[PDB]
């Protein structure tokens, strides 16, 4: 009851950005920054059936797999269904109590453990969850401050928001502390856009029929991700190239130590869709722009990074 | 009894705009700007008294569509018979500064979002209105089903109703983020000939004269519109659009700076209603371009002559 | 009993306007301002007596043999369910039927609560369908604020009391009031003959009202005059037409002449006048050429 | 129970025989209930069909205020106690010489220690006061006010800026009501000057001095 | 739920400065500059730095507090905590934390910053990259990762634990105090703590004027806004 897998073709790099956040949860997140809404909610919801039916336990508000004492918060840890993903968005008008529950009264974040908490126009929210939500992912749990009550039930999510350049982006406080940064371009190919309208008509002609048109293609895309689960083991680079990765920043590593460490793990994922068991050279260059471009403070951006990348690796 | 559906005597363009939206349920957003809310209320009554009968089944509060679609998974699906029923149109307009809980409901108590299965929803002086529940209502246009989850609830009232917008310009434009989802938005301008309005004023007195002879005054004229609209309803699927002409449509909006082709997408579908009204099956390039330009004026962020000048040499001039 | 209608001295403009609304329900409505009414209730109690008895409230608790009820009317309240009704329990909006109520303390009132009054003209029923055809008299308060960009624009005969000194007149009024309050006995007879003639004239005018005559072609001048001003929601022509009809069925002249404009320009235009009287009169004279 | 103290008692006595006049709006007061009890001494809801009530707006009080003129279920009650609520009033003390305090202290000792057998101290005046009230009652609906004098009275409103003028009508009737205990055939400044600012301080828009200065200009 | 304090490296003097006021009850908040992804990590590391809040009064007696550049924080406490600093009673031992780009606090607060600390940036992350790998090693089974460094961490509880019960064995030299007047008094109230600082500084290890000379410029900038013959 949604758009197809490769729907709204064009955000191929964006599809890759979404894939980058997938599989590996240590990336941190993403910040959608484009011209307008453009119906990006479908692109946000494009990973609806993409998530497998992760195993379920009982029917608690928090989405929890069975067993896993590390994932058992209060009752399952002392007590002794393969539910679909439930990624949700964040209402504009909201309060801190709305993101919690006065116990045991739960909260929206707690009920959405291990999910893609969608968000858009984050520039509107001032301070309520600017650092509270950013730091929540690192903790991995939802602590309570209700006097004696202090339940710290585990909290897991994806934490990838969105916003519009018109209302600004942020006073830089946790933007470096946030995940990778990316944006969107302007579609100038009317013929390509014409097929999108045809694709919309294809989506409108018969949702189920259209689905049967590319149903086998949908299965193939999910196949690489499932096998990529085992790809996390090994892939141990000699770190000899990673030695120069820090030296690559140099003038561009003025501040944000934390950021440099994180980009290193990206290469393993970068050399994971390609299937290479060893470290693939030039993949850092393919991810250098998507690494700390927004985090790189300034007054040629990518072009300047590319010019700097010439001395960093040698080309 | 209400004033005649042919008592508009003006705003032909606004009248034409409202009729096309009636024909295609997925047309989009409809709104009218101006300084005469009473005029919008007048059109509201005229629009309400501008449709054939619709069937219900027995008693369903939200909607009792007699087994037309499979969207009866609620109680009717269990019951899938007291179904020999067919009601008429019914408008709906929420009071200003209403209650969100009343707008939503609880559990199951039905909220204010339980009006006609389609259309009916209308909003006068929506320029002020409120920020909360407005985007949800804008999103409710494509919702197709309610979202009830209070205290762990789970219910989805399958309703899909069009909306009509009205608000005085003195209150200012809405938020640009919320300003989107505007399929059609225009304004109505008066004339400096009270003499001409005096006829309608005299007609208003004739309208206020007696309900007798009021229906017989234009019943044959009124019957023509019902037959023409119903005729296009059956032939609506037979729509022919030229891809080469369709290619020009995006090329037409090449210098539009739409900041998102969402508006241009449904803009192509706009000419379908004009073709259905015309009766011609093949797309007429000129008519299509004109309709698209007229509809895109509201979404054109930054007059229509410049767009018309832009339309010149784009569609071919 | 209360003070007689003719016993009231002053506010002749208000008296002329108030009678028009009762004369024809078509009348849009009057609105009145002016702090320190000092008898505002009596100023409206006059219309209560001036009404022929009609068969009303016939064994129906909504207002077999039919009793020719003389008259009935309330003024105003000090809950919304109490204002309308309950579910079938009728509320305060269940007695104004075939009557009229004042708008006392509407300067404060309550937004989104006093709106059913505007949404009450030509109701014909309720929504439980209780017919409603009540009249309304606006009672505003000066210096108490006027937040009605177009909310009170619905007002038709907008006027207010503007007495200044009237020293000898005030003394005479006070003396007459004291005399009337001392003993209504024979105070009724002091002016009894006058009320009957007025009641008969009003009844005759109401009876002959349907045979009114006018001329839209002649009213083209009024249309042009309205065009000279600025309007947004119209209804000005309707107000002018109703005022002209009342003026025709106010002196008995079964025709149309250019005097209703001079009689009711202030009463009609000022209600929706742009945000004065002298300028409106000058414009009307220039348009008419007089 | 207190000798003298006619600064505020005189208004109460004048209003005692003025059922048409109404509106007690006070804003000393240590006696409070005791002062009310002192008022009940100089006197013989449902049972209040013919009586007086004391006040210790909204819904009940606002309805109670209009129930004065709408004293019919007959009420006929005498009330004791924003600009809109100010209209329901026609009449609106002082707690410093130690000599007054010494007399009060001695009276307080006389009252508290000698609650009994102390009636004869004020009984001769209080008992005779009933005849004075009775004498004023019989001739109450007999006196009249001069229209030529009323012109001077009406002239007071010219400089006055308080709207409504209902109290002014009452004030014109107030002077005629007064002087009944006095027994004089007509009413001189005695009734004019004293009762001028008596009700004027309540519905006022130098609180009294300016009014008195205008009154002095208005009066001869 | 703990991290090895000694695992982090760089600006090790700050940890000693943190260790200087770790068991000091008459010290109070100490200024510490250097705000970045690092500062947050170090603060969390400070919490997990030794066993036996930050930026509620009953559960606050005798507790440290990590500031967050209070210049940008609420002024209600700023107008109060500044005077509440060294108030005497209702206790707590906060720690001034922030950055020049993150604010400069208040001038009275600037006039009394206690000990002054800062954190700089160093290139050639030879050890930092290994620390990043150690953090990755810390990421890989943190319950087991801490166990690898646990024996070293285990041999740290009694490093200075018994060095504070009988720490005030001696007192600052009177002649040394007069020598402070040449620079410290010539260029106050903060000097009184610096005067007894050497007793606190040279106590944890096994109980010297070299530490005092080193600590001479440790908090000079906090009061500035050779004396010991150096």
């Amino acid at each position: 009851v949604v758009f197809p897998f490769t729907a709204i073709v064009g955000q191929e790099e964006m599809k890759l950005a979404l894939l980058l956040n997938v599989i590996d949860p240590k990336i941190g997140g993403v910040m959608i920054m484009g011209d307008r809404g453009t119906g990006k909610s479908t692109t946000i919801r494009a990973l609806a059936d993409l998530l497998p039916e992760i195993p379920v336990v009982a029917n608690d508000p928090f989405n929890s797999d069975p067993s896993d004492p590390d994932l058992m918060s209060d009752e399952v840890r002392q007590k002794s269904e393969f539910k679909k993903v439930q990624m949700v968005d964040l209402p504009l008008g909201a309060t801190e109590d709305r993101v919690c529950g006065t116990i045991f009264e739960p909260g929206l974040l707690a009920k959405a453990n291990r999910g893609i908490l969608y968000v858009d126009e984050v520039n509107l929210l001032d301070d309520h969850l600017v650092d509270v939500l950013l730091d929540s992912a690192a903790s991995g749990w939802n602590t309570v401050e209700r006097e004696g009550i202090s339940i710290r039930h585990p909290a897991r999510f994806v934490l990838v928001g969105s916003g519009n350049p018109e209302e600004g982006e942020l006073r830089p406080q946790l933007l470096d502390r946030f995940g990778m940064h990316a944006e969107i371009h302007t579609v100038k190919e009317p013929a390509l856009r014409v097929q999108i309208v045809e694709q919309r008509s294809e989506f409108d002609q018969n949702p189920p029929t259209f689905l049967e048109k590319y149903n086998p293609e949908q299965t193939a895309l999910q196949k690489k991700i499932v096998e990529a689960q085992k790809l996390l083991p090994e892939v141990k680079l000699d770190y000899d190239l990673r030695v120069k990765i820090s030296e690559v920043c140099s003038e561009l590593d003025v501040d944000g130590l934390r950021g440099d460490i994180v980009t290193n793990r990206a290469a393993k994922a970068l050399t994971a869709y390609e299937g290479r068991t060893e470290v693939t050279v030039d993949d850092i260059r393919r991810v250098i722009t998507l690494c700390l471009r927004h985090r790189l403070r300034k007054d040629d951006s990518g072009y300047k990074v590319e010019k700097v990348f010439a001395r960093i690796f040698g080309v």
